[PDB]
């Protein structure tokens, strides 16, 4: 395939460290062995995460396009749509984020801490609520280029590419260890997070071993989701070969009971995960797919030996909209 | 000098980037020019920052000494026992943590969000007390140390911002090494750099490291205690201490300890006006976000420097940000509309 | 029968006043008229409410017993861990207060805001268990040289706990003579049940017990309904009810219960801007929305006879509205 | 003088009762007999309060005048603002309310919770930045205002409700057989402590009227306070001027500003709510309280004096303090 067709605009410090969870490994049972890589810490934009990794292959063409405002969508404590308005900022372009409670969740503060703070504060223009065409519309007739940015930048032709680098780079760092992992373990709900790296290990023959732990609590739709835009962007890559659905596994034990909602075994996977590595995950996403692994390594699902490398997305800001929970750790 | 002689342990992800603060230093005429070094983006264990490189060369004793228990202290918001907090559990060490409101403000969730919240689902053992309860004053410091021998543990005594501590301030004496390994890198050298100061160790650090290259009165301290001449103090003795112990063969100067006093009111853990609106601009030009209490009140610093052309024109200035940014989440009702 | 046989403790301003809500009863058509009698002004003593009508009967008895210090229990927004803290205050008692999450609901300041606020102010000892209590609880205050008075879940599994509500019945009696009418009906919210427990005693006594029509907000009808059977005819021998009390004479419809205990639904939050907007009368997410919800649906279905007249008990538990503060910031 | 005259709009249950606290005034030594008129129970419509009572008398005028919209205007935990709120659902008005960010305090959930979120669900069009904007704003849509100043007060009929209130105490002072010596009561607007000026002057008492500023701003709370009782003094008919020395007003308890408790503001809130099971908050009634308690330590009460404390409403606003409450 050929990722290097398309331009990426650098808004990450650049590859993301690999990082052994020995503690974590050890209190499973040792049998397996556990590793994370750092989404999570690749820019200084707002804390980043995986929606900047896919974000760098988007700029390019807004800016191309002469955009001036940047446009996204996503619930109250979204976490692209922060990253969205950090870059916005960096890049010198306006930006209108559409937010929309997509959660049965109340929380006193929810829209005043955490993710949607810093969108304020970065000059975001927040709008709380047909919800997505206003916004858009309301910047062009403003005067105004507005680039459209999906939820999750998922449903875009280039939202799938970030990932299928993320891919290369594993494939790089895998050589600099001396050896592959074995599993991939990643956090999906709008898709092309796992998307890409379904594409990116097609190309050598390890896609069907990136676990992908359904945190939408809508497996059905998710999972057709990242079969879709995998195709897409398989196709836009040139992968020499069509994705198959084998290609895509989406576990759907762990996003109970609604997507934003934690479950008792998503608490105690946080709690497991912070207290063993130092290693903090949310309560809406990263928490479920470390409960996943965490579990899955539990009930030996994972052959003894096994190399797994968890994908740390980000998502720890919105851990403020979930303060009574944690009240007492 | 000779920094090399301490063992430290990895903390951090490894030397932390510089970027360049273009469209600021644009916005603010293009007469300096303006960068940061993101000690802020350090570490993997609960978003680090500049306590994080301090820690680096105490864990080594702390380990050397068997300990199992971390215990530290600080106000409600404070970063350093968060940071604690998650060394403690990397490192497979338990972590009890001193805490009172040293600040007079009261929002609702103050001690339910941001650090205080990342500390208790790392799992430190959280011991906040009521007001008015006064711990510094009745030396909860070391009760909590006597308790944790008492209960068969072993622990290791981290003081308020690991600062007055005699490891406290290799850290940042690192920081300057790292700083000309960058500029060696890099082709060229900074002319300045902007940090913000308390307890002190942080700025300590980098006077006794630039002092080595003749560069200390060039690290431009900002108060964010609103208590100047103890601060001042506590840097100019931290960093003597810090010099003999890195064997700089050089006194430090008074002349060498510089703390501009003009940005730290109106007192410790409240902004100003001015620190919002600098928390604001520099949010708004470089996606780069400040806390109220201590980067905001050193970005506002740099930023008012720079305006009224205190900096020769010219100068390359950098920023060091040293973190702090969780605890926006305890100034909610002022940002609510940005 | 003879509820004076029992002393009662003032507590309260007074008999309760009825209030027709004329806007209300004329934006759903007009055909029933409504009216509440505002149990949640009845005192001085934090805001007071039904509870606080319940524990004049029950304090002679912890005075008379010596007691110094009035212990109860209930949720993190229970309004009656509240009142047994103003009125133990006002008696100069000491007072201890187990408080348990008894809510599926984590909102940033549940524990800090509204009646459990008001407790702590009140010098109240109040006890969050984690995240056996109340016999611990007991025993500390013995353990402590006093002598605590039990106060259950709502004041209603106890002996004297139905009493406050027959004299309610007793009430209504003396304004519909001052009326010159009979209230056709009677809604109230039942949660621990000894509130409509009086009432049906108290209604019994001129047939209408029946026509006492309980709202559940418990979301356990079976065992509400039980209780509160249970407590009448408890209550119905206490005072000297030359009656029975049949199953058909407890009324409990289980329509506006839902989602949970302490969870409003779309319609609890509908009625409780309606009756605020047409009356100026609030009602909260917990429990009196509920009922008020039951009785607009009740009119709306044409479910009052044409011409009826109901009473509206309003029992109180407007300031727990402060623990649900995101559902209302838009109003 | 003469109240009649002027049209009242019952908004209230009626007379509000006087209650003995023993217990607090035993605590503070026995010397000094301490009373509440309870205007913080005078009403079904959201807890009521002082403001409720002033309402009552422009509420004709806003009849008459065929208005269907109040438009009134406060601080984020305003209670007047509540209070106007409530009123105009009742009455089946409209609303409009321009809160403004009045004091320098930083609470997450301070204009949602409380007293605003009550207008809010009352279905007042809650404002926050603006007077002249809002009202032509109403005139404009088609509706009527009628426009209500901060607090009621300075408004030709905003001093007649407590001038009724005087009338009320000395009725009840006949019942219970015996007179109050003094009365205490929180002032920042101004009217609530005119209208008693004026009513109690009326009988030589006016000085016996112990006004405790909350405002931090003696000043013109003074000033306020003074003009609006002789506005009103002349619209009852009061046979006599208003004199400096009929206005008192304690300036030691509204520290450190408005809208912000001191430590004694906090030990008074507590001492009372212990003591008698009487809540007060950390704006008004708190100060006012605060400023009582200290004057009967202090000895500044004759020995046997029958001191009337006036409570004016507020609670409501704790909620918006919640984190220096929250271990009591
Ligand atoms: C968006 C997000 C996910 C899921 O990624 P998708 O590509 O939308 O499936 C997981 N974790 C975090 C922290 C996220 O922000
Ligand atoms: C501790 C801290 C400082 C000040 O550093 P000192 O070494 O205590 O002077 C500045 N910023 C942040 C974010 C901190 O945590
Ligand atoms: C307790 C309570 C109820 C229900 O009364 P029970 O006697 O427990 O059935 C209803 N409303 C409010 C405001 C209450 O506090
Ligand atoms: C408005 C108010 C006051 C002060 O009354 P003024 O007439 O404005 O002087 C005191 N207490 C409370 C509770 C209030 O709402």
């Amino acid at each position: 395939m050929n990722l290097q067709r398309f331009p990426r605009y650098p808004l990450t410090f650049g590859p993301t460290p690999i990082q052994p969870l020995a503690r974590l490994s050890k209190h499973l049972g040792g049998k397996v062995h556990l590793y994370a890589k750092r989404e999570d810490c690749n820019s200084g934009l707002a804390f980043g995460g995986n929606k900047t990794r896919k974000l760098e292959y988007l700029i390019p063409e807004a800016l191309a396009q002469g955009c001036d405002t940047l446009v996204s969508i996503g619930g109250i404590q979204s976490n692209q749509t922060r990253q969205v308005a950090a870059v916005a900022a960096h890049l010198g372009m306006k930006c209108v984020l559409v937010q929309e409670n997509w959660v049965n969740y109340s929380d006193a503060v929810y829209d005043r801490v955490g993710n949607i703070q810093m969108s304020r504060i970065l000059g975001a223009d927040v709008r709380l609520v047909r919800s997505w065409e206003d916004a858009l519309e309301s910047v062009r007739a403003a005067g105004g280029k507005p680039y459209a940015i999906p939820a999750g930048c998922s449903d875009h032709p280039l939202g799938g590419l970030g990932f299928v680098g993320f891919a290369e780079e594993v494939r790089a760092q895998e050589a600099e260890l001396g050896f592959k992992f074995d599993y991939v373990v990643v956090c999906s709900v709008t898709g092309s997070t796992q998307a890409g790296m379904v594409v990116g290990f097609a190309a050598d023959g390890r896609a069907d071993r990136v676990i992908g732990v359904d945190a939408s609590a809508k497996p059905a739709q998710t999972r057709e989701q990242i079969t879709r835009i995998a195709r897409q962007t398989a196709e836009k890559v040139g992968l020499e070969r069509d994705i198959m659905r084998a290609d895509v596994v989406l576990d759907e034990r762990f996003a109970g009971p609604e997507y934003g909602l934690p479950n008792e075994g998503t608490l105690e996977a946080i709690r497991l995960c912070a207290r063993t590595e130092g290693m903090l995950t949310d309560p809406v996403y990263e928490g479920k797919s470390m409960h996943g692994m965490i579990e899955m390594v539990r009930n030996g699902e994972f052959p003894e030996g096994s190399r797994v490398l968890y994908a740390h997305l980000g998502g720890v800001p919105a851990l403020n909209g979930y303060s009574f929970i944690f009240r007492d750790g």
